[PDB]
């Protein structure tokens, strides 16, 4: 089985630590990027080996806030790796500068 | 512009969220034709600024997936809601990873 | 028949003119927005009614990039509406701010 | 940097690209297990830049979808291409519209 809690790095040179997941599939952690809170859910449905989830970054250093969903995965090397996708919702002023307020990206993360 | 309250979109979806602590967190309901699915978001507080920046994640009750809104609380007069969203599918293998995951945007409105 | 053909006009006020497409589905035009060429696609396989499509815009302001893809409808009212989605790359000079480059958004067009 | 030449990826596909005039377009083939399609891009010369910013569309020659691709080729030493793309589907009725675009990365390399 496929576990979100736990510490993660990623492609970037990102950490991320994830604490226990409760059976609301809920859970909370720390992201880590050269410190914010992020608050997530996974998904419990068919309780399955390879969850999918997504979570919140409520960045303390900006007004922007990024997303990040994605699979937990057993890799072919048996390895567990987190692929995901994220947008990144920075803020504007006026709601016609909305169109270029967000960026989309991707991030592996793998166990620290 | 506060999220707590009811909204609704262009597809036709009405969304609920409860009170937000002082810390930016937020729980809700999301209903789309039909069933209900719980919401856990955050708004970012930095500036407390008036049109603050969002985020939260749908936990799908009626699937294996899950989508993840961002977006922007604007003050149009009316309250409105800009956000786009990112839909991932569970696939089985990590081989179909690259088709799992949907883009789309959304426009929702004091309900 | 939904065709790509001719003049619209969009949700930000930007107006758009395409050329006839060949049998390759090939064809270009221009992109006004408050000009540059624009050079795409139409995809032709089982010749439907409501193509599926893709074009870039070569933009002659500025070194950035955005390609469309989207799809001719004809919407209910019976009007044709193009609904397309499109991703706005800027050009960084570091591999490694490559991460931010990319912006994502949509545009809804209609015919003038 | 420039995109002529042969490239393959990650997900393991081939791309070819030949030359590109003096307005920046170019024409090429596009390889994935086989089916080849043929794709048409451009290239922004707006600075003469060395790593230049682009974008094609490739017109599947197996299915009524649409995939256009985004990004800037790098001086890695070597030459790399980071891209991203979004991958159109066709939907019978403009209801079902929304769950019609999938997006993705992809990186190539010189094959
Ligand atoms: O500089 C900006 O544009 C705003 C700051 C955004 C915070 C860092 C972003 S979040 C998505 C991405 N993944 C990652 O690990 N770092 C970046
Ligand atoms: O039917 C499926 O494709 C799987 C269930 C998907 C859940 C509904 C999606 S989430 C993004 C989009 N916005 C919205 O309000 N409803 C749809
Ligand atoms: O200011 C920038 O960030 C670079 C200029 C980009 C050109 C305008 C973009 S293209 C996608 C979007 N659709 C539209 O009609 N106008 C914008
Ligand atoms: O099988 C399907 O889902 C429809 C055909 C899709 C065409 C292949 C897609 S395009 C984006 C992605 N990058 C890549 O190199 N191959 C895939
Ligand atoms: C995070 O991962 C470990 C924890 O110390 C370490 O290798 C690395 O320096 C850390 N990097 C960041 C950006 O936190
Ligand atoms: C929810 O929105 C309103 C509630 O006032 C209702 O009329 C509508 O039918 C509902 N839609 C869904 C999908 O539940
Ligand atoms: C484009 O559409 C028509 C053409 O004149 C007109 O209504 C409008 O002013 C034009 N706007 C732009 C930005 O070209
Ligand atoms: C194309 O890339 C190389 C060509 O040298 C070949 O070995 C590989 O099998 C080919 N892959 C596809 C999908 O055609």
């Amino acid at each position: 089985k496929c576990s979100l809690t736990g510490k993660w790095t990623n492609d970037l040179g990102s950490n991320m630590t994830i604490g226990a997941v409760n059976s609301r599939g809920e859970f909370t952690g720390t992201y880590t990027t050269a410190e914010s809170p992020l608050h997530g859910t996974e998904n419990t449905i068919n309780k399955r080996t390879q969850p999918t989830f997504g979570f919140t970054v409520n960045w303390k250093f900006s007004e922007s806030t990024t997303v990040f969903t994605g699979q937990c995965f057993i890799d072919r090397n048996g390895k567990e790796v987190l692929k995901t996708m994220w947008l990144l919702r920075s803020s504007v002023n006026d709601i016609g500068d909305d169109w270029k307020a967000t960026r989309v990206g991707i991030n592996i993360f793998t166990r620290l």
